[PDB]
């Protein structure tokens, strides 16, 4: 919205135009506060400026919001690369100048900002990137990174999940119907791992191929006009943000909101909607942690893989903190994950 | 709209905005080519964000070309801060806080632009950004900056003054006609310039002191209203920008167009119009260089006050090989400036 384009309060925004591509760039830092300001990369097809602007407002609040949460030395921020047509439509040395525009502008920031990979990038992406700026997590193995962090941040959604089912009285994963909306590399691997727990999944993905793998292994195909209306007990958005919008959550039949999405609450009042609802949330940037925690926690603080695993693990706790401040201020998950992470920020 | 203000080919814009105190930040870096972005920082009100983007973008490109030309070894940049209220409005604690966001942004671009005074804001201003960040020209002398460019400034445009009126074949200031618009920091130095080199001057500004004051002097007011249609032979602009509109260059009725304004042509055609019209205008970005010249010199390259002095002079000279390149190419005399930027810029490099 025009608001969340123009108006936002974060600490800056960075824009670029490059006419040769017809690609806009974006960066917002929401704050240094806690330290440099660090998100992913996004790259994707917008229908207005102001769509880029305003998602990477919302990212970078996020992010500030998640390293808080969690403990991680980090400020929050995040780019946003408005495409000038589909991801997978982009020539290579298209893609090529891209990003090295965007690593110059990351360079400009002289480290106030450090990148990684989001929606369409990857870590041989932000390899690219590095070959123009230092300012980068994610890179390969080969090239110093940690490499993905997909696995880091299921593991982090799961065990979220697993603390709001029992949180929500419904005891364990076992004997549950999980729908898993995105089956990417984290939903995928979510997915695996909650029926591994013994809950029956229900799958949704655009792409059909993704989806007759997950019926080949015994899970159930549900149609994408289906999705928000077909019941379970856990739902676990792992494709876009804003699925949760008012109306969504007024029809949304489970019991309990638990996936590795940004931004999945719409407005302030979906997140009422749900508490009243009945339906346990686990707030976004507190269950979907993992990644960063991989990332800033194996680059920055030189953890180990093990030791970030177990972090990610953590995020459980966390979130029995979230629930239990819910529970006794009577506020919504958000609205107490946010509390929480300004108390662990010391603010 | 902001869509089209955000298509701009510059290397990097920067934007903020204050809801404490209703403040718009834009810092926009057309080129760190020849080195870190510099330009001053303007403060003032604006109808629309985007009309905010726009003037820093227009500024910047100036900054680009003006550095080049003037063979300083830096990039342009500008900022420009949308006031929330008229600038005399702005309490002391706002202004105060509006300043420390200024520099917050400046600093993290971390050296890849360097501020400096404009519309709205002094040495003080910068010693108060400099509280903040490192990357700042202009602060007082007592802080270590070079102070005032405004005298600087001057001396430039009235050497581009001479130069321009030379070229267009009137001879002398002396005995001839110049309309000053804006009796501010540089346009009364100017004023008093041209006054010794024997012009008559006519005189306008918005500030009614300061007419009185210049009338005091022998000068000559023309009303607000009247300053576009007064025949004169020198167009002095000293005040805002964008005077010269493609319906005032078809107008306008003088012969030399010579002023301390950024950014003083709105619009190409305009600049093609004037050209057409044989009335002979040396390009802000060229004319009014003075400024960068003593902040650049005297803070970066180490120049004294009397070298400073002599490359201000210079500007004359730079005229003089752009309406060089202009009489043989058959170019306006702002293309010509490019061009002789763009010269400049590589033997520059090379
Ligand atoms: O890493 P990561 O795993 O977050 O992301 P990812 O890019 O690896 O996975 C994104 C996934 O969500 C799917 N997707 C996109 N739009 C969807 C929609 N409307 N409904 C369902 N799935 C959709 C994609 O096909 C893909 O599997
Ligand atoms: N590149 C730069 O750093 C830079 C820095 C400062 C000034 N400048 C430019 O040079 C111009 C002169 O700067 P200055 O230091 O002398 O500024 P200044 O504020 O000291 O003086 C400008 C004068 O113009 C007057 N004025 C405003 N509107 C007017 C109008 N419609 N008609 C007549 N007078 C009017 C003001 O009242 C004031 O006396 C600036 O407005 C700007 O375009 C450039
Ligand atoms: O985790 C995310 O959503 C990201 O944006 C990826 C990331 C995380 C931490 C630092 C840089 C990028
Ligand atoms: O005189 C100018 O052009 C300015 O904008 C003031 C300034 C000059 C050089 C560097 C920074 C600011
Ligand atoms: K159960
Ligand atoms: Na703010
Ligand atoms: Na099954």
């Amino acid at each position: 919205s025009i608001d969340s384009a123009l108006n936002w309060d974060g600490e800056m925004t960075v824009t670029r135009f490059d006419k040769m591509t017809g690609a806009h760039f974006v960066i917002r830092l929401d704050s240094t506060q806690l330290g440099p300001a660090a998100g992913g990369t996004r790259a994707a097809q917008y229908s207005q400026l102001a769509d880029a602007l305003t998602d990477a407002g919302k990212l970078a609040g996020a992010m500030t919001l998640k390293m808080a949460v969690s403990n991680l030395p980090m400020g929050g921020g995040k780019s946003v690369i408005a495409l000038p047509a589909p991801r997978h439509s982009i020539d290579p040395s298209t893609w090529a100048r891209i990003l090295r525009i965007h690593a110059e502008n990351i360079d400009k920031l002289s480290g106030n900002y450090w990148t990684g990979p989001d929606v369409n990038t990857n870590s041989a992406d932000m390899d690219t990137l590095n070959d123009t700026t230092e300012f980068v997590f994610g890179r390969s193995l080969e090239r110093g990174g940690a490499g993905s962090s997909a696995f880091t941040t299921a593991v982090g959604v799961f065990e979220a999940m697993k603390a709001t089912v029992a949180h929500r009285g419904l005891g364990s994963l076992d004997g549950l119907t999980v729908l898993v909306q995105g089956l990417g590399a984290v939903g995928g691997s979510l997915a695996s791992l909650a029926a591994e727990a013994g809950a029956q999944l229900l799958v949704a993905d655009t792409d059909t191929e993704r989806v007759a793998h997950a019926v080949a292994l015994g899970h159930t195909a549900v149609a994408l006009e289906d999705v928000l209306s077909t019941p379970c007990d856990v739902f676990a958005p792992c494709a876009m943000g804003g699925v949760i919008t008012t109306e969504v959550a007024r029809t949304l039949d489970c019991s309990v909101v638990a996936g590795a999405a940004n931004n999945v609450i719409a407005d302030e009042a979906a997140s009422d909607i749900l508490h009243a609802r009945g339906i346990l949330y686990a707030p976004d940037f507190v269950a979907n942690a993992g990644g960063a925690i991989h990332l800033v926690g194996r680059e920055v603080l030189g953890w180990s893989e093990s030791v970030v695993h177990e972090r990610a693990v953590a995020i459980g706790d966390t979130l029995n903190q979230v629930f239990e401040i819910s529970d006794n201020d009577g506020v919504t998950p958000d609205e107490a994950a946010r509390t929480l992470a300004g108390r662990r920020a010391r603010e």
